């Protein structure tokens, strides 16, 4: 026979990619694009084929040194322009990530696997970063405080921290990127981000545009390979004011105590467990459609996802009704097929962790509803899975599942709902469906987590400040408040001035 | 002979603070004044004269559990109260601060040795922290964020992160105090404060004076002796949700490495090298009296004081003339005898450094203009010294002296000093001294420290935001931002919302 | 000196009038800068209370020339005042405050003496209208200017704030004291001065108020307080161009002159007018805290608020529970001397306000509105009216245009939200309004549908110090408290700074 | 067709015309809703080149029917545009800016034939102008509301802040298209719809300004253009109860009527009125920052803009130096038609404010001012006139007295800072101030010191759309640019939310 054999699938979507200047191979490093030092690679694969899509550097710590060299070089420069010269350049680059939404989307569900709207939405939310911190730029307001001395006039102005190094994970390949490198470059920063090496080729497509926008040569570096020798070298360089990470919490915790040794600045997103709670008087539609929503997006995969639902007596047979007959409705697949809504697991790895949680809740007397077992697609798909009669003991309340496993806990109290939501170190998301105004308030204002959904399972939105309470993260990204994880304020103090006259 | 022997030099001072309830020699945890679990006691002396004032409790481990426990059992009830009931709770110790300042200001002098304007001086400014924050706990404002999705209605709100650690150095034994715990009680946290062992009596005082203004038991303990011991029950502890530190750049390092485990909010502020440059058309007289004061205020035992003067070349001669005749009118003596203005250096080890800064700077050529030597009192007192033809090489020039040694480094240009003064790893304070609008503009903008004071020597105040750049520190106190250390923000998402009618 | 001389007036209360004058806080004199004075004519008018008819005292009847010397003693203060630094003013305003605070119980027996209401909420008005005192004493230091990213390199811009000068403070007497603090607190912390001129029916309280400032150490000249002639003050406020805003609360034809005469020396101007506060009740609203909430927000001081609930719409479905449990609630209500413990209903201010409760209740009577409770002048006489009810009210009822200002609360039912919120916003007044509803989507739905300055969500009494209060559409300008009261009293300034040089590397 | 034909008046520059028809900018109607209108009697006022006297063309002469229609369409539209969310408005606004900077060519030459600037001043113009377009589409994402602590535990507050509804705009010809969108892009970005009536000298600007406006998708009825009889218009707009609220830019004399007409309806009003500049040159000023200052300071838009220094006050040890500097810098200034490269002065916008400036120059030198520079109308004739510099003025003179608005810099010795301040702050107007110093204590206690709502430090040139412009005293009501600009176009609202539940331990 005679014709192309290629070793790819989705050939003719790489081919599309390729012609638009977005797959990239190597890494970028001040004006160039490189190969590792001694030529050595890893494997970028695709979830949903297996197949190998690209190979990329497998870096360490002689790029990174070169990476941090690159980008202190280029602050000079980049905190020195005004504030509307960064803002003009960074839309640019907002503009030009929405241009191209729909083949960057699609380079999401061939590396990460996510089903094509959901990563085009990515896009979307990922860009909305970019162009909300161009605006806010030019926003980064100063002060003049009455004096208590009538000789003195008092100020504060604030100013870049410096060189950023930004560590990212997996799950949301584009926008956990733009949350941490737009508010940096919109500071005046200079930025060398790690994107997680499963999922580097849309930093690097992200990258590609940042160029083509005028970010100059070396204000984005993009490095990967060797995690570990990365990271040292982030946390051992002086030049290195502030390190922002998104991923587990065992990653999170090592880098704030490396961090100690310079006294870095240091801004973390780690493991949330989110509890849910589904009041009696809950409006059903809301609440169904609300946890559908909040649990099985990125088929679990997102560390705001629902991680376990507490439903009220009154309304427990009724929301399990509906909530299982909605999950039927789900269809697992490739992303790049329609009408597919839940995309398999990143690797094997996290279909194990999926398995030891079901059984762990099985064996300690959870009744599976919908699910529990793997996907009849074979590779990492996992079937969507509801667990009632779930208890406190078992491995899924404790720890994150991070896949598509909804367990049950049924409870009579609102005290002790919000009681037993309150009882862990993970302070991130937590969702909450009630009709009425005070159990809605009171509710919120109770639950010890950095962002509450009431009556919404989907509160994800760039306006907005993310982030974790006790052991699920510092700092907050989104809103006005993520600018000033960037930024260092001064205080001057003018003396020997005068009285006004008349 | 008949008569009393006391075995102290200020028998009568010791007594009136006794007499005013302020003299204490116990530990405060909840709702009792302890010894430690064990008896132990360290003495407590008046470095002036070498008599012990006092024994203090040698608390460790147990002690600091026990007033953790007493911290987060009395959280519940004073971070549910109004911010309006703290705030008149706060004001009232704030008063009972001030009704009470000059046998406070007394009992500093004794423990810590400055003159007694200067104590006075510090308990007006430590106070001052406790009204700022008694007024700013009414004003924890949250926020409505305009919804990009019409169904959605987005809310930011502010609360207290829990109960804090405060650890604190023995310079300002009350102003270091209330700095730490007038915002951790507006915002509705509770606290466990370690003085340090040399300066406890101070943090005692204040501590009765805030029970007796009506701040619940358990709302501040206050423990001391084996301060790793305490450090680390800090560190261990889950209900600790912030560590504040002020002190030596090394234990600070230490407490911010091992807060990573629990994901603790740390705010820092760690040692300083403050460069002073005086400009050629510096005010000459400006100049002299504010490099006297940022000097040789506390004898130089500040961490905001001058420690290197770059003097340009066109005004060298003429400030170098009148700056020594100004140091030369600096007393030195027991800071309760009047006209004194410089008192002993708080122990031996800190008299062994400056002698260690001094001969270091003589062997690589410095000049000594004035003093150079311990003074003729003995004990821990320093002849306040200045070091002409001062150069780079010197350890007083790379490390924080903390001394009354003011060292002079000849330069020719703007661009020089300016490189010069941000070529360290610090970042809390410097000075800029210049009359031209442009100039000092410019240098407050380029000078990469927390804190400016441009014409003026004395730049501390509760209004404006303390605290370091790079390895300086991280975090500000004082100010409105002062406030926001303490809180943890909640993004609240209401959703399936209505549109308004008509 | 005998009992039987007559130099005193005899009459009842005299122990609580010679205690009010033992602490010098019963006043019959103007201040103006450093002296208590008289009209220059000598000419008085009468301050009597509403529950007896007796005569408490007389002040001053003063006119333009007395205004004028006011307005020149604070324009000879205000450069002094303005210069202090804002740690000192707020020292002073504090001090004024605890004056206040240590005073209240007198302060309040004064309020009741002169305007009726009962003297717990006469102590309440004492403590609300401190707390504006407090309030900017602690604003005052956080005066905050801006230091903004300048789009041209060799530039750099700022924003300062500075008050704006004298300023003259008009009051009505619904709030003898509140009324007062509200203008003068924020005006006084912003580094202004102030002219006050408080209701000829109830300037006691603001003249007590003065001489406890005068204690405080407020230098003088800072606070001047001139009454009389209300038209001619009010003119000298407005032709002088030393008097750099106004501030007025009152009503709204008397407001809308004070804003177009404003117009020739370019006054700042803030407007707080006539009230007609809708109340919507829907079918999920908890009626306990309905009933309690329309109570105290129809009820209060007698329903001579400008906040108070003016006409209450309610939806069918729970109309007959409502009125039912409302007209048993409102039955409790006791009218008499607000010095009599128990007492919770005062008298209306005067004759006046009494003709015109009972022209609203006639006109609703005569359109066919259902007497459940009152609907007629209480035993006492005098200008005590009973708590009243008027079930099947419309909007063809004056009482449904017009400010009723008396304890007259019509029920008017209503099937559909968009029905009762579409009729709510029907009118040029934008004070306050009101909604109880259980439910989280309906009430925030509401609450932003209502085109009101305030909304009052299951809740009735909204006053506080710390919240922004006023009105939109014909309802006022400008906002009293919180941190924004304070930007009535202060001018922008902008100051760009140029030939700017570049930061060093 | 033949060239012959007089349909199109021939005339010079008709090429630009020509360009700016295709391009859909040249306009000869007005805008009401979703139609380009004539006027009801189809009446109409010539638009000409102030430089040539040639026509461009004619605009309806309208009058209170087309603006009632006017503010119907607006009103109509304002439920739809202020439902919107605020990042739908931004990103149409967003459109608007784009399709300005796209057309600033042709826009910037259709300034120079209306009103006579140098094509350099006016493409400058259409930057800065479009500039508030894109600086409050991204503020209108950042409407700010507020939870405020309660001091009740049973009660939550809360702030909004809402359009204030429909809003008349009425801007002067010196700068037609930054006054349109000072006023209307704060206005749309809030959630408020708009009647514009630009000033009948220089309407084409506005109306092509409002076709990108639509061409962008802002719907019709959103933004409508009316001109003709002024004052017809403007009582059409203070009548309505629709209109919330109105803003002017113009003479002080217009202002205040159109304050003291707001009155009637509480309207919120914002003013920007006459400006007469002090500028103090000190001993210690750097001479060529000075010198080149002034010169931008006082001759850009050939004086005629509200920001312009009016008069210079000069030190006695630096006077000599700087008027020898100063005329040498104003001999190199150069007038003529706008279109011709390296004209830096145009036209006198006509006749009577050529005669103000001749009579300011007249009044000056019969008090003994001296004629450095000019003095005359220049040999272009029309209402072109010579660069001048006027040394010995004085306080009697009526250019210090009263707004020049042309090319006259005149300049006054004095001898202490303390003097020169009191006579800077001696007067009415409070808009801009100067002043050159070197010395850090000097300059922040003048910038303190002067009574004025922007102050230019060592700079001349101080306009930007971040910083809030606008006036003190007699000039004006209100800011436009910065963030504070956009809250003269919303209403707050303060909701208190009661019968709240204590959260769980």
């Amino acid at each position: 026979s005679s014709g192309l054999v290629p070793r790819g699938s989705h050939m003719g979507t790489m081919v599309q990619l390729n012609e638009a200047g977005l797959f990239k191979s190597q890494g970028l490093i001040g004006d160039k694009w490189v190969d590792a030092e001694n030529g050595h690679t890893l494997p970028v694969n695709n979830p949903a084929t297996g197949e190998i899509l690209t190979s990329v550097p497998f870096m360490g710590k002689r790029e990174a040194e070169k990476a941090i060299a690159a980008a202190s070089q280029a602050f000079t420069s980049w905190s020195k322009r005004t504030a509307n010269d960064r803002s003009k350049i960074l839309r640019q680059w907002f503009n030009l990530l929405i241009k191209n939404k729909d083949d960057l989307g699609k380079l999401i569900v061939l590396e990460q696997g996510k089903p094509l709207a959901e990563a085009v939405g990515e896009i979307v939310y990922g860009a909305a970063f970019v162009e909300y911190y161009a605006e806010e730029a030019k926003r980064v307001y100063g002060d003049i405080i009455p004096s208590p001395f009538p000789e003195k006039r008092m100020l504060v102005m604030k100013q870049p921290v410096g060189v950023v190094a930004a560590i990212a994970p997996w799950n949301f390949p584009l926008a956990m990127i733009t949350r941490k490198v737009a508010p940096a470059l919109a500071a005046g920063c200079t930025v060398v981000i790690k994107p997680s090496e499963l999922t580097p080729l849309t930093a690097l497509a992200a990258a590609e545009l940042a160029l083509q926008a005028g970010i100059p040569p070396g204000v984005v570096n993009v490095v990967m390979g060797d995690a570990k020798g990365i990271g040292d070298a982030m946390l051992d360089s002086t030049e290195v004011r502030k390190i922002t990470f998104t991923g587990s919490t065992g990653v999170g915790k090592m880098l704030l105590a490396g961090a100690g040794k310079t006294v870095k600045k240091v801004s973390l997103e780690l493991g949330g467990n989110a509890p849910c709670i589904v009041f009696d008087d809950a409006n059903l539609d809301v609440a169904v459609k609300g946890v559908l929503a909040g649990k099985y997006r990125n088929s679990g995969q997102t560390c705001v996802c629902i991680n376990k639902i507490f439903v009220q007596d009154g309304i427990y047979d009724k929301f399990a009704e509906a909530f299982a007959k909605a999950v039927s409705g789900l269809r697992a697949g490739n992303g790049l097929e329609p009408g597919i809504t839940q995309g398999p697991l990143i690797n094997e790895t996290a279909l194990e962790k999926v398995e030891r949680h079901v059984q762990d809740a099985v064996s300690k007397g959870a009744k599976v509803l919908v699910g529990g077992k793997r996907h009849s697609l074979g590779r990492t798909f996992y079937e969507p899975t509801i667990l009632g009669n779930a208890s406190d003991e078992m491995l899924i309340f404790r720890e994150e599942v991070f896949g598509p496993v909804a367990p049950l806990v049924r409870f009579n109290t609102d005290e002790e709902a919000i009681k037993l939501a309150n009882n862990s170190e993970f302070g991130l998301a937590a969702y909450a469906f009630t009709e009425n105004i005070t159990r809605g308030w009171r509710v919120a204002e109770s639950l010890e987590f950095g962002m509450v959904g009431l009556n919404e399972g989907l509160i994800s939105t760039e306006v907005a400040p993310f982030g974790g309470m006790k052991q699920s993260g510092l700092g907050r990204e989104g809103s006005k408040y993520g600018l000033d994880e960037y930024l260092e304020m001064k205080y001057v103090c003018l003396g020997n001035m005068a009285q006004p006259v008349g």
